[PDB]
């Protein structure tokens, strides 16, 4: 059995550099998960991106998973009026993380916009089984997680209302997080209610010297980075990670679904020869070498659509095991072997729904203290129970108390 599973994930494509990263992965059979921003398809993302559509097609045609990172990386919150030059304008100030989330309803809606743009540029995108745009997301800047009803985390220092973490006077108060962080938490919850899972990361393959003129050249070496992975294994890395704005607060250390897994965050723009350094000439070899020695160290590589295992006929499940089935998270009621006619569902006796959503949902094991939303109103669970269709919170006064 493997030492563990690494989920190599790439943020902020599709850009020209994505093609070179993908090719490297393909020559070793490794599949990645790509958290894409469609504004690069529109040509306003201030990267080398004339081949962005080519790169999206290549990701899909060679089996990589495409996921939702929002249309424009929240850059509308970086400028007064979003437009074709906002990306460069925000790159000039480096203020990406300041007021990064403002109106959570609007900001969450830019994940929906992202999908509309993908489906205009690639009309058959939903005929690809590896297109997970509607089901997997990651918030810009934010190591926040929405995995199951009992597996969630928020980056409480991820973004700021004024000061960047290194400026004099910067403070993060975990009991009074920034307005930006509070808005981002609401974004997480909106997406969970639309059926997304969101995944953060354990380790960020990033420049070791943010300060040199060509920072991409300081990308950690393959051997040293494997050391970071090894150290992340089963050590609750999302909470121990540095810098402060990268921590995932509340992450349930030791949760079984994270056991023996390491989610790596990196960015394809770090693997390009250009304004950030000779990332292609120096860093693509580090990537290729990482894949080789990771596999030799006993690791296997997988994509985020398998982080929660997909339900499969014939597999053995223990009580408490989590799966996804047709995109929905379920928790096994009893140990059993899966059979084709008894799949998870809203009426299954073998599974309960354990999506990280907070809207009232059928076949959920509700506990005292849970709060559900139903017909626009909030209800507290009074009596633990498994929900069912007749027990809608507005009419079930024994089981729910309106807030
Ligand atoms: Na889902
Ligand atoms: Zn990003």
């Amino acid at each position: 059995a493997p030492k563990g599973t690494i989920y190599l994930t790439f943020d902020d494509g599709p850009i020209n550099a994505s093609i070179d990263v993908i090719n490297v992965l393909n020559e070793q059979g490794v599949k990645g998960t790509f958290y894409f921003n469609a504004w690069h398809l529109d040509g306003i993302g201030d990267e080398n991106e004339d081949r962005a559509l080519e790169a999206l097609k290549l990701a899909l045609d060679t089996g990589h998973v495409v996921a939702n990172h929002s249309y424009a990386h929240m850059v509308h919150n970086c400028v007064d009026e979003f437009g074709p030059t906002s990306g460069a304008e925000c790159n000039a100030t480096g203020d990406h993380q300041i007021n990064a989330y403002q109106d959570p309803v609007y900001d969450a809606s830019t994940f929906a916009d992202n999908l509309v743009v993908f489906e205009r540029y690639l009309p058959n995108i939903n005929s690809y089984p590896n297109y997970f745009g509607e089901e997997l997301a990651r918030l810009p800047y934010t190591n926040g997680w929405r995995i199951t009803k009992d597996f969630k985390a928020d980056g409480l220092c991820a973004t700021s209302d004024d000061l960047k973490p290194w400026e004099p006077g910067y403070v993060c108060d975990l009991d009074n997080p920034s307005n930006s962080v509070k808005a981002s938490i609401e974004v997480q919850n909106i997406l969970a209610n639309k059926g997304y899972q969101t995944h953060g990361w354990d380790v960020d393959w990033s420049p070791e010297n943010w300060g040199i003129p060509m920072p991409a050249n300081s990308l950690t070496e393959a051997e040293a980075f494997l050391g970071y992975v090894d150290a992340a294994l089963n050590s609750c890395a999302p909470t121990t990670i540095n810098p402060i704005n990268s921590k995932a607060h509340g992450f349930p250390c030791g949760t079984p679904l994270h056991a023996d897994k390491v989610v790596v965050l990196t960015h394809e723009f770090l693997y390009e020869d250009g304004k950030r350094g000779m990332g292609a000439t120096q860093n693509l070899p580090k990537l290729a070498k990482f894949l080789r020695i990771a596999k030799e160290a006993g690791y296997v590589f997988d994509t985020i659509d398998n982080y929660t295992p997909v339900w499969q006929v014939g597999n053995a499940y223990a009580a408490g095991d989590y799966v996804t089935h047709s995109g929905t998270v379920y928790k096994a009621v009893t140990a059993h072997i899966a059979q084709q006619d008894w799949a998870p569902s809203s009426t299954s006796s073998l599974w309960t729904n354990a999506d990280p959503a907070t809207n009232w949902t059928l076949n959920v094991s509700y506990e005292a203290g849970d709060v559900v939303t139903y017909q626009g109103l909030r209800y507290l669970v009074n009596v633990p129970h498994v929900s069912q269709a007749d027990w809608t919170p507005n009419t079930q006064n024994t089981l729910f108390t309106a807030l």
